[PDB]
């Protein structure tokens, strides 16, 4: 009939496993409930939220979600939230019992664990409404409407759902959330009254979790991976994690330190977070001053600026670099001018110069008589992600022989303070790999060494993530159903620590990014045993 | 050698260890799969397709895929299919045996179950060829070329492939598919001859499934989740699901009711389905009438229209709202005009007014002498997804004291009839969350209550979906291999019904969306036991 | 009542092991095809999985247009073979490895998918840098990765040799005539390094496993049949089409670069044609063949090319100049009294503004009917013997901008594999019809079951969980002649006056044969029969 004759003839003693039917096992009798709790706020006057979970009927819990009520932002100036605002709010999270800390994570590490989860990232705050830079005109004008963001606190209790869930029978569980200053989660200009905003802003958190009421629970001991972070000394290529006895993994990455700067940047693309989006935003900001259509030489620029009239030929020569500038519908009384030194950096008076005007090759557009502006059609340039990641301070630094920032006062007023706590590398997109070589030593012996980021490639492949780190995985054994595979220590032979040594690729000293400080971050996942005898407790595997 | 000495020494016995590097290859049940396609029996007012599966060699089946041959669309006017046309075709699907209905789903619920599946959605019809609004010029001009769409009928028999598959214990399985009217799956204008199209259109279905010929099948009873929806009365914040005895989940969402309207809308973005795409399409449609370049006052607009000449400063004042309009290359004989009341709403003669022209702040462009039209460069506006989702009827409703629709006859002729059966909320993107509070009661007692959509956040996280609903999950136990965890009823205490009560957000009476009728939809997944003794049969768990 | 514990689990003690990421430099050998050999012999390397081949791409200096094919790393691979002293354990053809990784976005990005690598860069001076040196990572997906440590290739004190055969550099490069490929081909050398996750296992308990080995068969040019012989235990059978560009110079009018969407391919083509399609000139335009029919646009704006009307309106046109439309830019016809495929007719509206400063036409909006097929027509077919007309009426400037595309993994008849050219599929086991279809329902099931947007007409026989079970296979009957799989397709009929009708097709049939992995006295595989 419907089945082909060749198949029916091929089919129509050996022990065979049933693949078409299964005995439906009766599970443990339980009832789940989505429980939300309001916390206790406390105040370096850091904001701390405490959530106490104690209920006879709450037998187990998993899937922690922290909601945050972002207030209405009213006033004058430019304002916007950092992408994934909710995760950036978190400085530290700790789940503890009467016997102490059961599990804890640093804000950045929780974000790193959720970077592959698109849904969790969108929930935490990723919209044009939240992340684009909105402007307030009147002192009562609404810049940002109030919104609620949801931060998924990924814990090891979620790995195998009910099986991995944190059991809390006859024990009090306290979820403590430490918040980063509101400065970190906000991108604003000088016009914005941050002083008042910081005073008026208050974190409004509410912890939600999936609670389980289990009838006659059969609690058995489990294993947990607890992350440990070590941040090296400023620009130092070495960091050491002490007392390493049973580690499942070791992650190594770099972070920029903007202490020597005012955290002000020329441009920000807002919601659009692609590398091209960052570059286009920068080009757009520079173009206002780069090509000027004026009646006689342009005014409102520093004496230091070298604004040159574009010849009939269209080509302007800034040293070896040629810039083709051709604007249409230019009035008979006006000429086309090019700012030949918009941003320039040099450590010596007659040496190499890093000039941003030289990074442009062709600028075409049409002058609008109605709006008295220049509408740019096509731009041919060599601007990179690093250029957009240079803090304004480094252009006007003492290392610079030249003035540095030759932009108009109008353009300089549009600069934005960016204090994102989770920036990696030396650029906003973490594009540039500054680690030339990695060395990992377990005790005094070399555990691993690499010249290329092959550990990052394996991390990206194995975790199915596009934003991985140089990670050394020691556990390839299935989680929850097995005791994780760990590096075994030998205290007697001094093999009880992990020492990381990197070799940073050095930059040109005449390039402003050379002066961006670096920090080596080393993350270690230590193995602990969860014991439930007389309350919940953890014990370090040694 | 290749392995580091520190590792070699660390390893080079007493404890019992599970083999993680090898496994005993289990011999499976002897079977042979086959992709079987069947032509059905068409019945009619609603189109019904019946597919009879009766074969001794077809032991089990799963993965139902319904194919649909869409005809060539010839004639005059604007025409396009709704996105994911194939799913929108479906009104109801039912898999039944001689012992009755085994499993059934409402068209919208099948779509909601597949909303996270990008592949299944693309297969059902998501292309510029199908969804963009094409125009026919001559009565024989081809608007749409014939195409075939594939609708994946996701059933509980697919969860664990061969293990979950529907077994055919020498029984006749009848797959019944009820189709929605062709009006629902089509977006057209007044120019399109729908009358003839509706008469000429016929659903051409073909049911495909993966059939399995199993040698010596060992059938065991299984469990199934059957969905049951309840739609509450027009503009009512309550709905009750009766005879709830064993439920695995409960979903709650809103649907708009467009009965009081002609289902006509000003704009549609076509294939491009982003929120910005919907907004841009609307702005584009309004701009034709909003800014006019004419020799003297513009003509072809109602007497009710207040078209004002743009002054030398460029700013036009519509009450408190200021509109900056500056067009380049305007001929000496012509002037720039702004329609100050393109679309307006009001309930009283001298109260608040919702004017779409006020929603604009800046309009810049250049007049093209060659095409005699205005090419808009940049638009600064406050137009939202709700504005685009307002049916034209509401602008010209009796409630409105003003005329309402002050557009040109040209613009009004371009309006499109949208009858998508799966619209949620009050806008085309289901952006606006109109549920301010949710209350779910099991009898007299409150089972669950929320002020924020935390149940929607959990649904989105747990299902890895970007388009979730406020869902209460009671079953966190692995499917197929276990009896699902259900909310247990108490008939004696009157706890055998689920009552849902919402608190809708209060809107302004001078805003046309206030008059968009709402309907509360509550979906319940009831647990049933699949019995194979003397044919396939289902029994409600009570 | 007896209940299964769903809230707790006995944490099983695993096999004592220690993993290590091991990288190895190979031995290069030279139809003078480049071959890299990697010898893995270590007493302490007990097992291995997750093979990643790194490639150091050199600095490209010189003149002309140059760019790498998307996912350059995968396209470099012609064949990969993992073998022991007992012979080949597992092997795959370059295209099949790519097809197995097409659903993996991460692996694809690693192999080379960037604006830096895939956009078409231009070199102006003989020392100008076209492309900066870069390193690409190719994930060699093997059956040893399916269940991580459980599926891993065990090395029972045996020598494992990973052999990688490389495709010519011509395949992975998109270049113009201006680019000195002759010198580039001589100077280019593949620089590979094989990485894998090695495992040192204390007291390993090796048990025999099962492996699926892919076998492809390519049919003769324009033959709708292909047969896979000695089929005894197959888990799946994939059927697809590949274009053959032997009868062409592999030159194409346009390429979109990094932007790989269907619209991106179309927009790139429209952009290339627009330079010649609408001309603003002082008197009739020059520099075009005599065959070209460039017509002046009337005051009305509408130009009539037969039944097709083209609205052309350019702003700020000088008083001494007029707007001209090329009414036959690219045309094809088999007879002088037949239907004509004219690319100029595929346009309905062209609007723009003439820039006096740059002496150029800046196009604002284009209304056209150009498709993915149009963008996939090799230039050779426009100037084909079958065409009674000239064919390519473009300027010499436009013709010089054409790019040589030799991507080895092109499927169907278009660059996006959009057009389905199989009207009917017939699969025969022996001489009896095993499966037959009129629609690509096997492709729909493949796309659904594998969660891939780029599937093939695949017949899956194994729906049993991998590694933990012996795979379900189509059982053969040699006595009844049922020991071969014969595929017969019916190609979808195309119009003879459309240039794409002349694209030579090749039927590709892939069979996954079941083998048993034996570890007694070294690693060995045995074909299940
Ligand atoms: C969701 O499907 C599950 C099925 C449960 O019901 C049973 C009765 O049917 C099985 C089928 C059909 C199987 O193929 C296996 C299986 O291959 C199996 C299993 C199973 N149960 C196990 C329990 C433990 C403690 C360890 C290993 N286990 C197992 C089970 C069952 O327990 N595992 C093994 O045989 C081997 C050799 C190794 C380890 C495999 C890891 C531990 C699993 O893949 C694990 C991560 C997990 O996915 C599974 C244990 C699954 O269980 C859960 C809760 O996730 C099962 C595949």
């Amino acid at each position: 009939g419907a089945m082909n004759n060749t198949i029916i003839n091929s089919l129509i003693s050996i022990k065979r496993s049933n693949v078409f039917a299964v005995d439906s096992q009766i599970p443990t009798l339980y009832m789940p409930q989505y429980i939300s709790l309001s916390g206790v706020m406390t105040n370096d006057n850091q904001a701390i939220a405490s959530f106490e979970i104690r209920d006879q009927y709450i037998t187990a819990l998993n899937h922690l979600v922290l909601s945050l009520e972002l207030p209405e932002v009213k006033g004058m100036g430019r304002f916007g939230y950092v992408p994934y605002v909710g995760y950036k709010c978190i400085n530290h999270v700790s789940i503890s019992s009467c016997n102490g800390v059961i599990w804890e994570i640093e804000g950045e590490e929780l974000y790193n664990n959720c970077i592959n989860n698109t849904i969790a990232l969108k929930h935490s705050g990723y919209s044009s409404e939240l992340n684009d830079i909105s402007i307030g005109l009147t002192p009562n004008d609404t810049i940002k409407e109030p919104s609620t963001v949801y931060v998924y606190i990924k814990t090891p209790f979620d790995v195998e759902d009910t099986f991995s869930s944190l059991k809390l029978s006859d024990s009090k569980i306290t979820v403590t959330v430490t918040f980063n200053p509101v400065s970190d989660i906000v991108i604003r200009d000088s016009s914005f009254d941050f002083e008042t905003f910081n005073k008026e802003f208050v974190y409004v958190p509410e912890l939600s979790f999936i609670g389980y009421m289990v009838k006659n629970v059969q609690i058995k001991p489990s294993f947990i991976e607890k992350p440990r972070r070590v941040i090296g000394q400023i620009n130092q290529p070495t960091a050491t994690v002490t007392e390493v006895h049973a580690a499942t993994s070791l992650s190594v990455y770099t972070k920029p330190y903007y202490g020597n700067t005012d955290n002000k940047f020329i441009s920000y693309p807002g919601y659009s977070q692609d590398e091209k989006d960052y570059i286009d935003a920068y080009v757009s900001r520079l173009l206002d001053d780069l090509v000027i259509v004026s009646d006689g030489p342009p005014t409102g620029y520093p004496e230091s600026a070298e604004i040159v009239e574009v010849p009939e030929d269209g080509i302007v020569s800034i040293q070896d670099a040629d810039v083709y500038v051709k604007i249409d519908n230019v009035p008979d009384n006006m000429s086309v001018y090019l700012h030949t030194n918009l941003l320039m950096f040099g450590t010596r008076k007659n040496s190499f110069i890093y000039n941003i005007s030289k990074k442009f090759s062709a600028i075409t557009g049409t002058y609008s008589d109605a709006t008295k502006r220049t509408i740019f059609a096509h731009i041919s340039h060599s601007i990179n992600i690093i250029d957009t990641s240079i803090p304004v301070s480094l252009w006007t630094s003492q290392r610079n022989v030249y003035n540095g920032d030759n932009r108009s006062a109008e353009s300089k007023a549009k600069d934005l303070f960016i204090n994102d706590p989770f920036i990696k590398g030396i650029d906003f997109k973490n594009k540039t790999d500054i680690i030339s070589r990695l060395e990992v030593r377990f005790g005094n012996d070399v555990l691993y060494s690499e010249n290329g980021p092959i550990s990052r490639i394996y991390n990206e492949l194995l975790t199915k993530s596009n934003n991985g780190t140089r990670t050394l995985t020691f556990n390839f054994t299935p989680k929850i159903f097995f005791r994780p595979t760990t590096i075994t220590a030998n205290v007697s032979r001094g093999k009880d620590k992990l020492s990381v040594r990197v070799v940073y690729s050095t930059m040109d000293v005449n390039h402003p990014i050379y002066y961006v400080q670096k920090q080596l971050v080393v993350v270690c996942n230590d193995l602990y045993k969860v014991s439930y005898d007389q309350g919940v407790s953890i014990t370090k595997i040694m």
